[PDB]
């Protein structure tokens, strides 16, 4: 990508304070896009906004993507300051692994609403602006669980696969409207949250954290975790005008764990 | 298949009064399975039960698969009469095509609950019986909308793709527990509901119903609609013990419209 | 199948003397099809023919499927005795696992000619007869290596994927000609050929053959090898007239190792 | 020049004088890679080399990729001038559409050798250099015919699917060796080669070339042909170190015609 | 949540 590629394009990213969302925001900022970063907590969001102001005009907003009323108000405030959103990156996730019979109606609904319902409601709010402008990019951060199954992750796989279905059908519906709809499907990514789970099980099984990291990296044929910057690289690539022919695709960022076709 | 293959196997089929569900019930009845047929209306359900009693012991139960309390009671009554369910065929569907922006929260939720949530709740209720027996078959009737996108059918594609995700993850979870979990994905099938829509468009465009049937059959490379019996043939094939190696699969019954891999 | 049995249908099966091919021939013989069994050696072929004559009219023919002149003559002799071939099961395979740089031009060509070229030439020879009759079934026995990659099996994966490509394009070309073209993709199957591949990789990775057998069965989520009868069950299912809507599909028989969609 | 990403990386591109190959060479030249451009004809290759010397050090070599002896010598000459090849883009293609029965052994072999065999031999020649350097990129330009079937293009689909199988297996084999192997699958692209295919099908189906061009653009949901720049954009994206996690993937560049997963 |  060029240094002044997405200049004058308002991009909104959810789950932006840390991990994958933070790296996506950083890659879009280095490309010149004006950013709206959405996160659940005030801590880490304001620090990310201050850091990314060195490259572009950045803004932060706190809100729960599951709450429709909170998002309807948040979207209005963000579009009032930086205009309509041209690039939307849906990066909200939730996974609680358990045997299928131990998943009650409430936990089933939470997986569906966070991983699929939130993206539906945000697209519904920002799509009129994209249609009015005649150009747009909707990028859904799904997972390898949206392309393949995992035991003990039935609700997560069902919701993430549903996000690929939403991606594919909407890509065809908006094909001749100047908007592309794509999904990026990362495998296990090296985030501060993952490093805490590695350190937790290492402290509980009397093992070194490096030995525990091997268990997480085992599914990746490259023998390592995916870096958040590698997920972000796939996102920024799609925002270019030369990526207009990329539509309805699920790009796996998992070292070969899932090989799409 | 053999004429006395599924003798002594209790099979429960939803959406059994007409179309695909009726053909599935007929094929399972000719194979010798004891049937519990679930449908929303009393009318065609009792007629189907009376017709299928010529081949096997049949039972009819009326209930809304979206209501959990109604299904919890229905399952208890059916298992009291014919014992635990060994074969579950989830065939509940709902589709209302519209532009994405014209899909309110209520309509979005209805697509998710009928096409995905109902299968989750019925599997949750009948899986303990299958685990106790050490053998079972969970067959989810999805659609080609679970494998590819269609414009103006975003919620239907999202829910049907979610049913493939549920299928895949649960197939891995139950792989060494004697149960196979598979999805059958029909394309446009020649049902009384579809024939009403073809006759409606023929009477609105001054065309013969045969010319309108060409538009519906256009996506099928074979130039015809899928027959309900062809969907049923794929269901009964999976119930055999020789189909134990078929697990986590999505079988498209669409003449080549979707070519799986 | 009893109501729509294969009586009066000439079926030709390659690699028929042992393993998957023998189980396919047995299933087709019990269904009433007249069989032409092709194999490289005379030894187990004539024993299989004598055993299967209890169910149907069987014929044995020896030949190398890689040699075009030998197959052109063999086909002529078989069609002279039992008329044109209605069902063709391409079950010729060859795999020699090695690092990519240790695969010379000769060995690369052998993988392409046995696993893909042989199916092309046999379809070219028998397709005019199927078109004349207005009905036919072409069933290509590929592998999970036709749907996913495996290290140290690059030429085998390339040739087996090519067979899926042949399957898909020809299914669309013959969609309205009464013929279905499908592929069955088994995982590791319990055969004498598998035992040779186990001993080969054990001698190359400094491991015991029992550890290699367990490693291959570990790829199958069901914790066991696929039975040849399970592959045969998927073949005979496709030959029914009720399986006319199954076209251009790749059916994985691998317990969930590969989940198609 | 500002984009200094692939500076000091020797990239070899086949089919580089015109169309997709020319756009790939242009994108790699603007990124700072030293280029070896291979084409069958001296015409247009020398002119492309002279034009691209404004951005980077370029070299032109004429040779038939089907001939192994000619390629073995060509590779030696190119590596003598610019050192070992770090990026290999296999963009050799050949398609002659016809009914399956009108494809003789010679024409079948030409499709296999040009679309699949040439990539195998070039990877075999350049992979030792990539392993020695500890870094590499193998990018196979396949097609939507490598992911789905097309009537009247059976040999092209078989060879292009085989190139995806080569891509997948080799990606796993080289996963921990610093090299990624991926395939880019364009749909109908606006090139001089496409105009020849349009004129060929028009002369064979008694239709005007304008009607054939519209029929091919109708398969693309975006209602237009893919631009060569769009295919090139997907190639250069993969060459970055931030695309190291993209391995064993097939990226469709077809507006949503094929939706990978 | 710092704006601007
Ligand atoms: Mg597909
Ligand atoms: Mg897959």
């Amino acid at each position: 990508m060029d240094p002044k590629s997405l200049v004058g394009k308002h991009a909104l990213v959810t789950g932006a304070s840390r991990g994958i969302g933070a790296a996506i925001a950083e890659a879009l900022a280095q490309a010149g896009a004006r950013l709206t970063l959405v996160a659940r907590k005030l801590q880490d969001l304001e620090e990310r906004v201050e850091r990314l102001r060195a490259w572009t005009e950045v803004q932060g907003e706190v809100g729960d993507v599951a709450d429709p009323q909170a998002m309807e108000s948040l979207v209005h405030r963000a579009q009032e300051r930086f205009g309509p959103v041209a690039i939307l990156v849906n990066n909200a996730g939730f996974v609680l692994t358990a045997p299928f019979l131990e998943i009650n109606e409430e936990l089933w609904q939470r997986h569906i609403e966070v991983n699929l319902g939130a993206a539906y409601r945000l697209i519904r709010l920002l799509l009129p602006g994209m249609l009015e402008m005649g150009w747009g990019r909707i990028i859904n951060i799904s997972s390898t669980a949206g392309l393949t199954g995992y035991p003990y992750a039935v609700p997560y796989c069902a919701a993430k696969h549903g996000l690929i279905g939403l991606t594919r059908a909407l890509a065809l519906e908006l094909a001749q409207r100047g908007i592309t709809v794509n999904a990026i499907c990362p495998g296990f990514t090296d985030t501060d949250l993952l490093q805490a789970s590695v350190l937790r099980v290492a402290q509980r099984t009397a093992r070194a954290p490096e030995a525990v990291l091997e268990l997480f990296a085992r599914r990746n044929p490259q023998g390592r975790l995916v870096r958040p910057e590698e997920v972000a690289w796939a996102v920024v690539w799609l925002c270019s005008e030369k990526a207009a022919a990329i539509n309805g695709q699920a790009i796996a960022v998992a070292g070969g764990e899932v090989m799409v076709g």
